[PDB]
Parts: structure tokens; sequence; C-alpha cells
């Protein structure tokens, strides 16, 4: 056992076993663990340090700490750490259990003697090749955990759930964590793996790495936590303000004419639009992206039109590069595609067998991106919709792909990420200012590419209403405050059924005061192309109708208001946008982030605010006509649909007619002057 | 998608997937799955089944359904299963989230409908070998689980908590599981594996298996349960007389005549004592499996002094073969020894270079027995102390070792199983009935071989004391209802440390309240041998004293009443024991084993029923002196260490001194008149 | 299909797939070849080459070509690459058997033209992991192959034969060929693997590497083959006078005293003498490096003695290391170790429980030779018996151990060459010169250590 100490900086060692922990930001520190012979220079998500105020480094009863503002790290002879904030209190610690650790016997009056043998810094030699890494911490009885990501599951407080880390369809891993205990800590490491919050014991596991990475945080207050983080992996810049105003889109506008006729609806008939999307498929071939000039064919005149509507249009990009095209040609020459590692060098057989581009090869990003430049941007074109960012294997086999960085296994969850910032960083170098790009996923970081999440390919039930909240409000903990779902889900609404209507209103009524409102689907019946090939090429079906006057008068109405809402929210939505720019906060959080010392805040999974000084209470039941809402202690609220006002620190019984859900207005915020009140 | 539908069984496939339902018991169901051409012949811990009258499969809409008595199992046309009982209530529900599925679409409308692709029967292929299995399963939000075997944790419920399914010192899977919505479920699957009942979804997992293989089984109360699971995996035997007594036991008596001291002065002292016990490395070398005559000179007239006292004899037995030895060598050439599959040819480093005999294999499960028969049975010995029965690794890399029966991946949790049955099988062959043997590992059926489990080499605080009690708990869950510990635990009392002496104390006072009351530990200050090496051969250390006269008259007054209280106890304990071969029953239970309609019954975790006529309140923490006891409904209970009549259905602030633990006793049952 | 060339290196790529060669010393030329984003840092056996001057590399039709002195390499559009001597020789060619090749048809003229689907530059990746290496190369009718190391078998001219890329007791894998043909090649890879030369074709193997690495060398005659690798991977060292007399050794002289005895009885009878040898378990334990003072207990006056009559005492060196030993607990501490992957941490069990130390990591080997030194040097030992060189596992489970610069199947070979590098850095940092130890294996370059090799059990 040996301690290499600096005033800066804590290294423990034994038989080859490197741990070293070190100020990374202020009330933040670092810590990595390797069995090779030095630490690697994978920094991943880390952005460098800002040097930090007033660390020390100091030695007492055989252990050594390292402090750095609010947190401090204790590491004892056998090399067993764990952490603690400033007033003492124990924040996280390691899980050994075993009776010789470190060359030396375990202690008998501890919890960590047995004869179980399980490290807390488990890095398992896979024969032939790398390591397979566990890292096991305590669980605490009292802790709730919130963050992670964006998973499928009625569950906003964690503890208890197990998320796998790894991407698909309606997944995105970003592996910062928020605790109640007054952390954060983010798993600074891509590979395929998995953590368990179980309740008898917390386990981090990736599959193959090279070495134990991850940052820690402590902080009084949720804001702070957020903050900190936001300072390590990067500021989600300021969101361009037709972001804030209502996108309509659905798979898929065929043509032209009919993306055209939909935005002229909507203009003739007074209604708010800042953005209309062209669906996938609207190219020639996966690989080429550029417009089919047979059904678009003059893309400049439909652009410099919606321009003047005040209209920005979006088009999808799909990663996918099918073998018949000229681009697969030259990428297959540069080593711009992703490879299967056995089997047929096919990652994706829809409509067509196309190998992905390689989102962590630096050339490959940059080949992508002035294709769309060339075909898209120069065009106009300032937003792009990065579909299938995962990427949407056909299978789901890591093991049997390999990126330029190396197997997925090892690597695989950085993809999303690199994928959004091929885009960022080409259409910056261009000249925007202000971008923003729709991603499928994502992971940690990702939001100082400008990543506009949203949930995928989900089914349209209340089922998955329910999971879309928790989804979002933990992506805005995981520091992805720019998120958003197809209102009314993807897949399964028919628009003649009542049972579907009802649910999109639901949803509508919540996209409202979703960081993003926008409207999309797949919506039956389904429409199969008049030629199911042309030229050999698959070709895409389409979805019915999807816009706000598609189902029925009563609807429409109900939508309408929606939109109108939406408008009158705008100045608000980007002052609490640039907030999130400034401060790391989300712009969808739980009540806990603004009502900290409230027990209440921490147990309510079904309520959420929406910035500061708007509470939401969305109805997530079909049949639903009346819900109970709690309102936070220390303001007055006033009902945006009552006009009632009602004290802090209570319950109401709240009516939740089909044309409202339940939301309140902090008493005097200027947002409650912006909005029209109605008395009831 | 087709079903191949018979008056007693439901098989559906799809693309080689084969999934089969039979009745396997009353009120009971087998699934099994492969995607080999058939299922195999392995029936692991599932005995066969009595035939069932009540089975009835039938065919509606695009599914097929079977039931059988209390429980039905439901298979959809996209072969997706769920389980639902008599009442038609839901018990279990397999996960699926998939767009497609048995080559049809999913369902929009369902939470199965879902692009993420995972299936509730992940058969996923090992490259060049067998599958790699995870079975999935939606959690329920008011779910509580029971079982799994004993794990070192503070949870009875065990909903919300993740067990590693593999064999370690003070870590028995025994994966029977008991759920609060009706049901129980074996996996009945050796493999090294996993159990996840996380609160998003529940998986089990095996690293590498054939197939599929689980029994379900449905009743309205626990009791059911347990009986019904009794019947599928095999009846705990009659727990003989002698171990309901008090089992005297230390690390660890070196000689004859050390051992024979201690004895003889429980006698002087008219004190109770039915069984002692010689502890390891009172043999020449590892895998001798006979005294050493140097500090044994006559065992035969050990065994017989004893017997006059009226006293029986335990001794050690380690599954380790040293190298060096004539039993090495045979045992090596007959292919009786578990294999390293790379690297050096030895399974452990402890005191000598050893591999362990393969308790999978029926020839070195005959060659050990016959051995121990030889040096042991034949000389009036019929208890074994079958220790290191995981078996404990040096290092737990279970993908380097293979048994008889395939790599330890692949069948490694049955070893304990085996072990005790070795010993269990040739002591009847011998001529015993009602055999009992201490065994430190199980698997599922290890209660039919006579396992009395106890929980291994844990540390010795009030942590442990606590995680002791709720692994006991799960044990009898599991079907184990023969559970014990070292009295005090195993590693770090110093037997002049009065902290130490208090756990003590509350730890024996729960012990008589155990199925089996038997002290045993590792005490400080430890002694190291006077020879390092003899022949070579490393010697084995001793810890201090640990007899009941060894920690002061306060302490000795207080552990000889308790000694004499397990004697009164004796009568009640083999009714209780009796009726758990009967019935199933665990001895010590959960509340809601005998309260399952109460509430508090589900929640409580700090009390326990000692049968059905004794409630236990225990003491788990350093300087406590009262504690709040809640009284089950429907009974009035009579205070043991006052007397005192409480009416059940409220919460009491007991007495707790140095000297008692609450316990209070079902009024009128017999056992009341037995304890004053 | 892609050339990037200079005047002096010659690269082709496609689909990520890098082929560089370049200039390695006269008439020498070094090949690799990964699907890595770059090559690595690792040159192994390779010691810096001198610049040649007269290098030409040029494009034509749709190939490339470097020439160096009397070698040069010639790669077509399809990646495949061939040398010719001088004289327009084919020396060594590719075996590819494919009718699709780097984007493009095979030639239905050409052998290589086959459904088999072969490729000469095989990196076949392993899951999660690195790469399994299969180099192909034509085999040629009246090709004879010398060289390779030490194996027990009958046979000097090896074509025909398969070899095991590996490290055993009795057996040296020393990757240096020379062909009847005029070329030498050394294959500069220490994975564990295999080189066949059957008659049908000739594969490389590799288990587990990152990148192709080979050297390749041509000449008119032996005698220049060996001079152009000798300048490749380093000269043999001045061997001490001393050296060429007798050395008489057997299993084992016990103590001090029967030493001794023989010493002063080769002298009493006038008969050469050179070197006396203690061999191995004069210690105490294995890993104490010291001689046991109760057999010997006076080894300065043994060496002094030895030393008025004219002989020189060589000890034995164990690379293992006790686990019961003071060095065991110190070595273990700091990472000098051997590692086994799975089970027990022991690599060798004979006559105790012992553990490798690492000759891939330059502290362990800094180490060992100051144990060495204290005990031994400082006494005035001159020659050092570094036996068990392989290292002798007790069990040859390659895939099971780990060295500090990785997992033995990657990098295990080269064990010896570094057990022979910490003595002989050790013993010429302490002022010895004209050093020679005798070693039980090696790998390509150990003759720069001092290395005498012998054949083993
Ligand atoms: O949102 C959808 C996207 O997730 C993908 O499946 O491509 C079509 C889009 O409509
Ligand atoms: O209980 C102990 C057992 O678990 C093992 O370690 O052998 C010695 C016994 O005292």
């Amino acid at each position: 056992s040996e301690f290499i100490l600096t005033s800066d900086k804590l290294v423990w060692t034994y038989d080859g076993h490197k741990l070293q922990i070190e100020p990374w930001g202020e009330n933040s520190l670092r810590v990595r663990a390797t069995v090779a012979p030095e630490l690697n220079g994978n920094d991943w998500a880390l952005l460098p340090a800002k040097p930090s105020t007033k660390v020390k480094v100091s030695e007492f009863e055989d252990s050594a700490r390292i402090v750095n503002g609010n947190i401090s790290a204790v590491v004892n002879g056998r090399g067993q750490l764990s952490f603690y904030n400033q007033n003492g209190k124990l924040l996280l610690e390691e899980y050994w259990r075993t009776r010789f650790v470190a060359g030396q016997g375990e202690d008998t009056s501890s919890k960590y003697f047995s004869p179980l043998t399980h490290e807390a810094r488990e890095l398992k030699p896979i024969q032939g090749g790398k390591f397979e890494l566990r890292a096991r911490f305590e669980s605490q009885p009292d802790e709730r955990i919130y963050g992670l990501g964006q998973y499928q599951q009625p569950f906003l407080n964690v503890k208890g759930c197990t998320m796998e880390l790894a991407q698909r369809n309606s997944q995105a891993s970003v592996p910062f964590m928020m605790s109640s205990l007054g952390y954060g800590m983010l798993w600074n490491n891509p590979a395929i793996g998995e953590v368990s919050f179980a309740n008898n014991v917390t386990t981090w596991m990736a599959r193959v790495t090279e070495q134990l990475d991850y940052w820690i945080t402590a902080a009084d207050t949720p804001a702070e936590i957020s903050q900190q983080y936001a300072a390590a992996t990067g500021a989600a810049p300021m969101l361009p303000d037709y972001a804030a105003g209502f996108w309509q889109c659905k798979l898929r506008y065929r043509t032209q004419d009919e993306l055209m006729e939909v935005a002229r609806e909507y203009k003739r008939r007074s209604l708010p639009i800042s953005v209309i999307v062209a669906d996938f498929f609207h190219w020639p071939n996966q690989g080429d992206w550029c417009f089919d000039t047979r059904e678009w064919p003059d893309p400049k005149a439909m652009i410099d039109e919606l321009k003047e509507m005040g209209i920005e249009l979006m088009v999808s990009i799909w990663p996918t590069v099918d073998n018949r095209t000229e681009n697969y040609k030259i990428m297959k020459e540069k080593g711009y595609l992703v490879k299967a590692e056995r089997g047929v060098p096919v990652t994706m057989t829809f409509l067509g067998n196309t190998t992905f581009f390689d989102a962590t090869h630096p050339g490959a990003r940059k080949y992508v991106w002035e294709q769309a430049k060339k075909n898209y941007h120069d065009l106009g074109i300032k937003i792009f919709w990065l579909d299938e960012a995962e990427p949407e294997y056909s299978v789901y086999d890591f093991e049997n792909y390999r990126y330029h960085l190396g197997p997925v296994l090892e690597v695989g969850n950085i993809y999303p990420r690199g994928y959004a910032q091929a885009f960022y960083e080409g259409m910056e170098e261009a000249g925007q200012t202000e971008i923003v790009n729709l991603l499928r996923c994502a992971w940690a970081g990702s939001q100082r590419y400008g990543a506009l999440v949203w949930s995928g390919d989900i089914n349209s039930t209340f089922g998955a209403l329910r999971n879309q909240l928790m989804a979002g409000l933990n992506m805005g903990i995981a520091g992805i405050p720019w998120w958003t779902t197809d209102i009314g889900g993807f897949d399964g609404g028919d628009i003649n059924d009542p049972a579907f209507q009802e649910l999109l209103i639901r949803w509508f009524q919540w996209g409202v005061f979703c960081p993003v409102t926008r409207l999309h689907g797949f919506r039956q019946p389904m429409e199969e192309p008049a030629e199911t090939y042309r030229d050999g090429i698959a070709q895409c079906m389409t979805g019915a109708a999807n816009e706000i006057w598609s189902y029925g008068e009563d609807n429409y109405a109900i939508m309408k208001s929606c939109l109108e809402l939406r408008e009158r929210l705008r100045p608000y939505v980007m002052r609490v946008m640039k907030a999130a720019h400034d401060t790391g906060a989300p712009v969808m959080r739980p009540l806990f982030f603004d009502f900290p010392d409230q027990a209440e805040a921490w147990q309510i999974e079904d309520q959420y605010m929406f910035g500061p000084d708007i509470l939401v209470a969305p109805v997530l039941e079909a049949g639903q006509r009346s819900r109970k809402v709690w309102l936070p202690e220390g303001c007055a609220w006033i009902d945006l649909n009552t006009g009632a006002r009602q004290n802090g620190g209570q319950w109401c019984d709240c009516d939740a007619p089909l044309e409202a859900i339940p939301v309140f207005i902090r008493e005097a915020a200027a947002v409650q002057a912006e909005l029209s009140i109605a008395l009831e």
C-alpha cells in the first residue's frame, strides 16, 4: 500500500492498481483507476477543468484526504474510497466485501469484512484483450436518484431500477446522475454496460474498457449540482427564437406540393407555425443526402416561400449509406463507414442494405456534413433532423460492430454525440450562430452541440405518455435541457379513433409546457406507396394526416388554443432557455429543483416546473376529468384556467376537463402578465 | 406461430423456439423453452410429479390456455405468456418490448410495443457453444418478494434487490422465491448468473445453459406455497432428537484431550450438551479424511466416553484433496476431481495445494463417502460437518472450473446439493435413519439430503446479526427449514472485550429460538501453532476458548439459563420439525407465514415466528434495553419473561434487559405450559 | 484504392487498411499494416535505421514501387505486394485468393482469382478486442528456409515444417528466417502464434496483435543477409576470453565445499577449466537471490580462491518469486510480478508456489538486477545463469497470463529478451565490459544483450 501525494493530487497504488483522484472544477473531483502501466489520454465528455480554489491534500490515520471546496475524498490504507461534503456528511462510499485487501487483513469490526470477495474497483482482465469493469458502491437507505438520460419506464426516482448503458431507439444513455444526498456523478465512460441502483448495492459496469473514470461533484442544492455539471461537460448554447414556436411534422409529407399546402393552410387559418418538416425518404437513395427532384422539383423555391411565411424548413438526415450509392463507394474507400465484426457487411436492412457512417471518425463527420451543406444548408436550411442517431442497428448485437475509436462494446455510446457534433461544428464553421438540430439520441455533453433530443418511436398510449414525462425530466437532470416528444406518440394512433384523440389532446396540452412544442407521428390508417419499388429501390409509405384540423372541430378548437397559449409563452420560454445556457438548469424540471427543502418535492413524480414560474400537472389517464395537485410552499399560485388565487403549501382537487390540464403560475412572476387568464 | 395441444400439455413454437407448459404437482406448472431440436432430460431440483387429475388445456381466439387447479397459463398468438390464479387475478406476466415478434407486428395499444427489442425468453447463442439465457417478467408496484436462499444483506423483502446466482462462503443460492401476489417460483437451473427484482423489470439470467426451465405454483396462502414447493423438490426428513439440544464448537479443539476436557466440564457442571465438534485440520493432510493419531491417539475411546455422557461427536469434513496424498493419486486416476480450465491444476491454496472432489460425479461422491465411512462412521460418528460446501475456490473465477456435469458456469450451483447427497445417501445405505449433516451451502432441494445449513464465516458484529436474521428467514422461505448460525458470529470476537460479550449474549438469546442452537466461532486472541510446518505440511492455528464459562460469571449465568430454556423448548421444536417434514413449513418464519391477512406481518423484518406459537423480537443493537414489539391480531399473547397477558393487534414497548429478549407465547398453546 | 507517396515512403490504403513500406537499413524494407486509425509506436526488435540515400519511389499504370538497393517492393492497385531483387528475380509474393479485393474485381488470368476469399494481410477483429493476424505468402517450389530459432526437430531446412511462435523449455522462437531465394525476413511481432512453411502456402500467424510488422532484406550471399540482420536488431558484443574455455557444471553442486573440491581437483590434474557453476536451489528460497549460508558459508572466499585458480564462478538465477519471501511482498506492492488472468495467482508450483518477475516491466528488471548485484555481482561474480527464461509456466496456457506490456498472447515471446536485458544493462551500468550470461531462451535481438543460449532440458 503506497500513497503518492502532491499538494493537489492523490494517488494510491498496490499491485499495479493505480487510483488517481484530483480536482476537476469547483466542488468536484475526477476519479480514475487502471492496472495498465499508466492512465490513458481519454477524457471523453470532460472538458478541461478550470483551476481550483483552495485544494488541500492531507494524511491522517494511515489514510489520505483530498478536499476541493464542498467535496472531499478519503482513501484509507487498504485503498478504499469514500466521499463527504463540507459538513462531514457521507455522500458515497465504495462497496468492499473481502477478508484480505491491498496485502492486508480486513477489519472484522467493519461491514467490509466478508468471505464473498467483491472489490469496489473490479478491473477483470478479458483474455487477450482489455478489461471488464465493475464499480461497486454501497446503497443508502434514504437515497433518491435522478438523471441517467431517457428511459422508457414510469419512474422519476430510479433508486431500485437497473438501466442499460446502451443506445436504442427511444432510449438515450446520458450517464450523469443526481442524488438526494447532495452530490452528482458522471460515469465518464462510453462503453456498453449497465447501472443498477439496487437496494442492496450500486454497481456500474463496462463490458470493455481500459480504465475506471468518473466525475463527482457536491453542492447544497440541485441547481448548483446542475451548474457544476454544465461547467464540466459544456453549456447548452442559446436556443434560436424560432425553436420556441410550433413545429409541424408527420410521417410523411411525400412531395414539395404536399408540404407547402400544409404550410399555406396554417397561414390561411392564421395559426402559429415556426417550423415545418420534410421526414425521411424524400431522397433518391440512402446516403445521397439530397432532395429527390421527382417529388421535390424546386427546393430553393419552397425554402424561399417558407421564409416569406416566417417558417423554417427542417429536413430528415439518415446516417445510413446504401451500398448502391456513389457515396458508399467513396466512404468505403476512405474508411468512413462502421464495420461489422462478423457476417455480412450490412448494419441495417430498412428499405435497402445500408451501412452507418462512423460518427466517431472525424473524417466521416466532415464528409457527411459537407454533403448536407452542399445539398441542404447552402439552400437556406438551418435545422437538421438527425434521426437514427443511436444508431439503429437492425439487430442490437453491440459485440458485432466496430468504430474508428474501437469496438462498440468499448466506445459505442458516444456515437450520437459525434453525430450531433458533425452538424454543429459544420454549421458553426459555415457562419450559423444559433444552432439547434433534432437528435434522436445523446451521450454526456451532447447539449454543447445544440442537441434537441426527442424520445423516438414510442407507441401512442397513456402508458407511453407517463414514461415520456419521467424520461424528459430525467434528461434535464442529465444536462440535456432541449428535449421534446412526438405529440401523440409515434406509433398506433388512428386519426378517427376516440381513444387516440383523447390521448392526442392530453399529450398536446403537456406539449405546450415542454421545452419544444412539436407535433409528429406515424398516424393510421397508413398508405402503401403507389409503386413498391422504383429503379430497384424500395419506396417508403406514409401515415395519415397529422395537422391540428385533422381530428374534428372540437379537437381543432382545443389544439388551436394550445398553439395560441404556446405563442404567449414564447418570451418566457426564451428567458428559461437563456437560463439553461447561463446556469445548466433544465427547462422542464422536477419540483425539487425549485423547492429542494420541501419533502413533497422529492416524492411527487406527476407534476413538474416549466421554468421557475409555472407548475404543470399533466393528465396521464384516459377518461380522467379531475386530479389532485400539490402547490409548493413559499408563494401564492394563480390557476391558469380559473384565475383563482391559491396559497402555497396545500393540495387542491383540480378540475381537469378535456379542454385543459391543471396549470398554476407563480403569483407576480413576469409570465403572469404575459398570459391571458380567464375568470371562471 | 403454432400450438401443439394435448389434454395435459401446451406447446407453442416459432422458428425453432419451443415453449412447453405442463402440470407439475397440484396448483403448479413447469415451463420450459429451447431453440435446440428438443428439450433435454435435465430435471435438476424437480422430483417426478404426482399426476394432476384436474388439468385442462383450451384454445380461444388466437390464444391457448392450460389450467392446473389454482394456476393457469395463457399464451397468446405471439407466444407471450402470463399467469393467473383461480379468481382470474394476474400473478405474473412476461416482459416483451418489441415491434415484431413471432413473425407478427406487435400490438401498438400494448406496453409490449417498443423499438428497444427485448424478448421475455432470450436464448442468446454463445459462439461455438450453448446459450446465455435471460428470462424477463414485468415488475409490479405492489409486489413483495422473499426466499432466494441466504444473502448477506439487511433485507427480508428483496423487491428492488439483485442477487447473484452463485455459491460463495456465507452465501447460498437456493432460487425459490415467494411473492406477496400469491405465487412461488423455482428457477430450476443451476447455472451461474443473477436474479434482479428491479423496480422496472424482473430479470433472471443464466451465463451458460441449454434451455429455460422454471416451476411456478399458486395458492391463497404462503403455507400452501411452501407445501407445494416441498412436494416439488423434496421434504426435509425428520430431525433426530439430539439435533434439538446444544451444539458446542470452536475453532478449534486441537487434540482429543482438549475436546474431552470441555465435554467433561459441561458434565461436571450438569449443563445441557447434545453435540460436541472437532473442527478442521484434525487430520494428517487434506484428503486423508481421518484423525491424526499424534493429536487424537484413540478416537474410538473419545466417542465411547462421549456416548456414556450422552453426547454425539460431529467431525469436520473438507472436500479438498492435497496433491501429496494417496487419495489424490487414486482420485486423479479415476477422474473424481474438479478441473481447472486453465493454469495450474489447483483449486485452493489454504495450507496446501488442493483440488476439490467433484460432488456432481456419482463415483466421486461414493469414493469420498466410503473414506468417511471407514475412518469415522464405522467408529460411531453419525454427524458430519460438510464445510467448504460451495466450494470455496481461492479465487471465484467460475469460468475457470469444470465439473463432471459440465462447466461451472452451466452447472456450478448444484455442487453443495451433491456434497450433502454424498453423505446422506451413504449414511442411509449404512442403515442410519433421521440423518442430519451441517452444510455450509445449499441449492434447491438440499433439504431432502438432511442439510442443516449455517451462514458461514461472517464477522462478529451487530450488523452481521441483523443480516443473519434476514438470511435465515429467507432460507426457510426457500425450503431450507434446518438452518443456524455461529452464535456470536465467526470472525473478530475477543473473549475479554465487553462489547463482544454483549453481542454474544444477544446472539445466544436469538440462537435459543433458531432451528438449531449452536455455539461456534474463531475467537480472539488467536494462537499460532507452535510449529508452522510438520513433515512439510502447514499447521493450522486455533482461536481462544468458546465455552459458556469462558466469558465471566455474569455471562455464564445468562447462557446457562439459555441452555435450560432451550431444553424446555425441545418438545415444541420436535413438533415444529415434524411439521416442516409433513408440510414444508419453515421452522423460523416471517410474520406473514402465520398471519398473511395482516398488513403489518408483510412489513416487519425484525420479528419472526418460531413455529406457530412463539413470537420472537431479537435485540439487534448494542446498548439497547427496550424495543417496540408488534403483537399480531387474533390471539392473546403471554410474555415469556413476566407471564403477563397482552391482547393481539397492538404495539407494545417491551423491556429488553441484557438478561432477556422480548418473546411472546400464543395463549393456550401447548408450549405455554411447557415453558413455565 | 489510393497511394500516398513521398520520396522515401510508399503507403497504400483502402477502407481503413493502411499498408506502409519504407527503407530500414541498406538493401532492406520495413512492412507494416493496420486497420487502426494509425500505426502504433512499437518497434519491438528493430533498432533505428541508418538513413538510405538512394531510395526510389515511383508509380506506374495503377501500381506503385519502392526500391532500396538490392530489394524492391511492388504494390499493385489492389494493394497486393511482391518483392524483387536487383536482378528482377522474385523473392517473396503475397498469397491472395479472391474474386473481389480493394473494391475491384480480381484478374481472372491470375492465380489470385478464386472464390475461396483468402487475404494476404488478414487482420481479423477479435470481438471487444484487438486483431488475429494471418500474413500469407505464396510458397515457391525450390525454396529452402533456415533460421527461426531453436526447435527440437531433425530438420535444418524447415520448408514443409510448421513452428510454434512460443517459448517453452528447450524451444526458442527467434523469428528471423533466411531463404535460399536470396532474402531474409524478420517477423517483428512478439505475439503467440505460428509460422507454417507449408508446400502449398506460407502463413505467419499472431493470436493477438495491433498491427502487421515485418522487416525484409535482400543480398547475393547468406553472409550479407546475416550482416544486414545484425545491423537491424543489434550486433553480438565481443565475447570475454574466459567464455571460450571449458565450463564445468552439473545438477547440482549442493555446497561450497563440494564445488571447490571439483575446482581444485581440476587444477590438481592440470586440466583446463575456465568456468565452474553453482546450479539452482543454492538459495534459502526462490526470490531471495542470495547464497544460503548454511551450505555456502563464505561466498567471497570461494570467489577469491577460484580467481587465484583462473576460474570464473557462474550462479543460477531463477525468475521465480515464492510467495513467502520478502521480495514477493515488495514486488507485489510495486506491480513487478506476472499476473494470472484467472484462477490461483501462481505461475509455477516447482518446490513452492511462485510467481515470475515481469521481465517486460522496466522497474521489475531493475529490481531483480539490483538484488543480484547486492548479493552476487558485488562479490565478484561476472556470469549469471538466467534459467527458466521462457518463462517455464507449469502449464503453458498462454491465454491465462498477462505482462506489463499486455497479455502474453500479444507480447509473450519478448520475455527472454527482457530477462537478458535486465542483467546486461545492469552489469554494463556497474562498469563490466564484455558481458556474457547463459540464457535458456531468446527472441529477435537477444544477441545484443550478451545472450549465450543453451537448448534446455
Ligand atoms: O420519427 C421517426 C423516426 O424515429 C424514424 O423512424 O424515421 C421516421 C420518423 O417519422
Ligand atoms: O466455521 C469455519 C468454517 O466456515 C471454515 O472456515 O473452517 C473452519 C470453521 O471454524
